[PDB]
């Protein structure tokens, strides 16, 4: 489409596929990093409400995708303050200057503001987090919608994709364990996931927005989600198929862990309001996954060692 | 050639140039990095002995080019013990083990090692160090030279090249004060520099290898350095005439600094000893600083205020 997008997080793991996608559908798509932004991207700390200020109201964009947050539940709990100020204020003052510049705001939500007691869960049912995260993406949202009337907020479940380490998606965290035949790995089989591609979660935001420019409608909660049930278990064997590895070495806890208190069991999000609008996209586990991993396969070769106990 | 090499430090500013040389000459080139290691090469803990001796013997190298260590002054003051542990301590393991398996070490020293009075210095004039940094490149000289006889160490001035941040090379570092026209930098015009590609101690280190496949009596001290003598605020000129940039607002300091005691003013390196064995080549300054820029050149387009004072 002929229009100006704005992707703050375009440095992230989702970031990065929403920029890509918006810039190969024709928008004059312009990402925002921080710390990994020059030289692809630019460098806006949304910290700073005069940078965002600066560069909202220079690239007048027409869509804002706002991706950028503290996601990692080690940095929100040992630093409260600092992931509310990123997660919380930061998202309120991009929604108080997408008003100004009249920008269709996409915040970008978790299935983690619900319990995961009562599945599926419809875009208006009761947000209940169990994690300080959940609550600083729930406190998010209500920050976006009181600072900004035609926002959307669209919810999206455990990500994977084309990672630049391996430790930044959970699903591909677990690849190494999957490569080590020759140790025992425990793998979750208690809480329900669902894998969603960021390739696909970057479709549905981009299609929402061409639909918001012909649509003034285009506006509130919507949940995208990959249809497959997985436990990271069921995740780990799934990885091991695509690549025609063993996975007998792969052992399921079917109980609840330590802190399965602050976990939500099966958080399902009901996707039927934007499968009313006749958007999404799913690309099958077995494909996206092998996509984003073939890069960190070992080839063993000359590393008769690497496999070694004390090395991971 | 037909030979194994082996290149830590591969992920940093000069190891990437340097797996890419060998490569790109048909040797069956090994990189190793830690931090931002995978998926491209090994993650090896250089201050993990068993890691180190696991990978030398496993891929039998015949050439090990040691480029990682702790460069930054500001980790080299604040974690003096972390940095003794790289720099010299690690470099000594990687030469009893380039010893045990037959491999011809390559240590990459500093032109730090000396105090910049008598330029220019011969590889065996006597080092005086004005700085940690400097003393524990050469402890780690030293070290290396104890546990290898055959090891040679190849000092090496201020380098630059394709960099990912612009923080990550002294020279690359000074690009926004030269682009930011509007407001007037103050730039070194004391301490004499030799800006030197990465690029081109890449083909040193390869042509030396390669020297050694065929020579035993390769081995000891060597000086490389670019033959283009720069303060920073000649390269920072330098810089603005290769891109056709105005260099008026740049301010020259011919006054020693506060930090003046503790930096060579001309730490010269006579390169007569490679010179004799025909090695070395010389990337003008004003072509490989254009390469390595270019990406960071910033194009105002709709950036109205990007230059704006309060933004850095
Ligand atoms: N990852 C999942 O599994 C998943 C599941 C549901 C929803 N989410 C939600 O998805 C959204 C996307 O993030 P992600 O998963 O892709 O996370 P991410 O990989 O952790 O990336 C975070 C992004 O935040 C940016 N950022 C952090 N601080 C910044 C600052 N002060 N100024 C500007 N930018 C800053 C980063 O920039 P630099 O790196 O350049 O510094 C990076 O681009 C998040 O809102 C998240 O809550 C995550
Ligand atoms: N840069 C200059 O201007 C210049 C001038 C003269 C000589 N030097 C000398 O040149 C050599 C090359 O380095 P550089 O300038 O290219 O520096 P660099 O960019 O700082 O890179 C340092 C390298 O060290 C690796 N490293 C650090 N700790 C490690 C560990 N514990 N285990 C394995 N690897 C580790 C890094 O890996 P990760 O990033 O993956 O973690 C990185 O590859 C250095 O010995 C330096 O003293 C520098
Ligand atoms: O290595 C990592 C550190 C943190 C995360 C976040 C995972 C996650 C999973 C969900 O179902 C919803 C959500 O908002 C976030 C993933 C990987
Ligand atoms: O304590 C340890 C025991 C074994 C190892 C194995 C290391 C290793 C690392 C590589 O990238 C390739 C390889 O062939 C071997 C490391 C530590
Ligand atoms: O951003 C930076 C932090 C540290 C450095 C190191 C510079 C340097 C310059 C020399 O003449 C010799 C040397 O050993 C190192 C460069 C850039
Ligand atoms: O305090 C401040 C005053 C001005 C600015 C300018 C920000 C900016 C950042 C961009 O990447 C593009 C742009 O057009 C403008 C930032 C902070």
């Amino acid at each position: 489409m002929n229009r100006r997008v704005l992707v703050t997080g375009a440095t992230g793991l989702l970031g990065r596929a929403v920029h890509k996608e918006f810039q190969q559908n024709n928008w004059h798509a312009v990402g925002c990093g921080f710390r990994r932004a020059r030289p692809k991207f630019e460098q806006v700390n949304l910290l700073d409400s005069n940078a965002v200020h600066h560069i909202i109201h220079d690239f007048q964009p027409h869509v804002i995708v706002h991706c950028a947050a503290e996601r990692r539940p080690d940095v929100v709990e040992n630093q409260p303050d600092a992931a509310s100020q990123l997660n919380v204020d930061a998202s309120g003052n991009l929604a108080k200057e997408a008003a100004a510049v009249g920008a269709f705001l996409i915040y970008i939500s978790s299935d983690y503001v619900f319990d995961g007691t009562n599945p599926p869960y419809r875009e208006e049912d009761i947000p209940a987090p169990l994690n300080l995260y959940g609550k600083t993406k729930l406190d998010g949202e209500k920050a976006v919608l009181e600072n900004n009337l035609g926002a959307a907020v669209l919810r999206i479940p455990i990500l994977y994709g084309e990672v630049e380490k391996l430790e930044e998606s959970a699903v591909t965290v677990m690849f190494d364990k999957v490569q080590f035949s020759n140790k025992s790995a425990n793998m979750d089989h208690w809480q329900q996931r669902f894998p969603t591609h960021v390739k696909d979660v970057a479709t549905v935001c981009r299609q929402l927005a061409e639909k918001r420019m012909l649509d003034p409608s285009i506006k509130g909660t919507f949940h995208w989600s990959g249809n497959e049930q997985m436990t990271k278990y069921e995740m780990a064997c799934a990885i091991a198929d695509a690549f025609n590895l063993p996975s007998s070495h792969l052992r399921p806890i079917t109980d609840s862990p330590v802190l399965g208190a602050q976990r939500p069991r099966n958080a399902q999000l009901d996707c039927s309001k934007l499968e009313t609008l006749g958007i999404g996209q799913r690309t099958p586990f077995r494909i996206g996954i092998k996509e984003s991993l073939w890069p960190f396969l070992i080839d063993k070769r000359w590393r008769q060692t690497v496999f070694h106990a004390e090395n991971l």
